[PDB]
């Protein structure tokens, strides 16, 4: 297993999340779809890699916990690296974990489940992939050691005003 | 392999499914799309498992074989064990088989494809995963031997019910 | 790693592209949603195979290419042979590599990464599937040397019309 972390990071200029609005009920219901894309940084914060895409699936609201249950189809992308891919839940008031549906370039052959936990509601995102199946080593600039998780993280400076120290070649936006 | 079977059930009680109407037609046809989620049971109907929960993408009516082929996207849960992701071909006048995506749990680097069986359209499938991959033997309460596919099957009153005896730790609901 | 070519063709008579229009802007943007399938025939341009079936999620406008990118999720029909499925970036403006999420049938423990090379927007593409994991060799009348990808390409004649000696048993419709 190679330890992978991201921090997902909605800075609210992707027009995401879309609300597609079709449920039976005035909350979140099934019928509500909502595709989306977030910017990606690496887990220790200091360069922009890429962003995430793809379409969350309101499955159901639920009351007891004040959140939304969706299924959640979407891809991390990594420039020129390549991507990952995923399927699963998507809880807004727990932690869950995600498959890994596959991936592509140095990905390519990507296996193993995803952890996600929710830091700040819609805006700030932690991943930790458990990624099996590389052909090699992941690169240095991405195994970084990660920033430990809190509501207080943010990108680096330089990474979100995308200097060229601050991000990875030809991130992917 | 492992074979797991299941029974997904629509029971009526989770607004499912939901159909969002853009073709032009009728019957259905490409554009229409159909988020769902169910209820599933274990192979021999004496637990509540969790739920089924993704998206039918409607490809065509086939109105020589009186029905449709779906495109889905989807996955099983399986309470505190984890879950199962699935894509490929839901066909809703005869059997199928989809690609396994991935997993997550017990679940994590699961492979292989899965039979879809017709039982009762729209209220009642049968489906066997020919799992690969898996790190360890699956639960015994999770395979015992399966009731055989029929359309008067029921699951058992204590699964229906949701009494301890009836359901998994934390069935997904 | 097994190579596999594939030709996949819009011949304007499967009611494709449906386009969703959700995003306020006259040109693609997230909240679109375009449900897909076309024909898909064999590298050497001799057999109709089957089909894709899946769904686009738009990503963004990239006005600096003249493009879009999309974030797709579909599969590949064999006919009896089985299906293969992907997930990952469809770029309207240059080539991409998708993830192999899965199979069935013959594509059964199917993994790797796909090439998508556009060759008239939106009409034709060609694929390379890097497949991994098959349990046999694939089938001889899959393997042909492909017809050079252009924008010129066309199916054999007897493929385009269905006729026996055109098609693969049970070609997927
Ligand atoms: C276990 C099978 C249960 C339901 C089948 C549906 C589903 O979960 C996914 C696709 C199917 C769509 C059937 C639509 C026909 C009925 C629509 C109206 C209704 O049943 O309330
Ligand atoms: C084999 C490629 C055939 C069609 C490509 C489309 C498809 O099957 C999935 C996504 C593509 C969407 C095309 C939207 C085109 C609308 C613009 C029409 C134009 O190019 O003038």
């Amino acid at each position: 297993v190679q330890e992978l972390s991201v921090y997902e990071i909605n800075e609210l200029d992707r027009h995401s999340p879309k609300i597609l609005k079709n449920a039976f009920s005035l909350m979140f219901g099934l019928g509500d779809l909502v595709p989306f894309t977030n910017k990606l940084y690496t887990g220790d914060l200091k360069k922009r890699v890429g962003i995430t895409a793809g379409l969350c699936v309101v499955i159901e609201h639920v009351p007891e916990k004040k959140g939304e249950r969706f299924e959640a189809t979407y891809s991390f992308y990594f420039g020129d690296y390549g991507h990952l891919s995923v399927q699963g839940p998507y809880l807004t008031y727990e932690d869950s974990f995600l498959a890994i549906t596959g991936g592509a370039g140095i990905f390519e052959g990507a296996y193993g489940q995803v952890k996600l936990q929710q830091l700040v509601y819609p805006t700030k995102l932690f991943y930790t992939f458990y990624l099996k199946g590389l052909a090699n080593d992941l690169p240095l600039e991405l195994t970084g050691t990660p920033v430990p998780p809190s509501k207080d993280i943010e990108p680096a400076p330089e990474a979100k005003a995308l200097e060229p120290s601050g991000v990875i070649s030809n991130y992917t936006n």
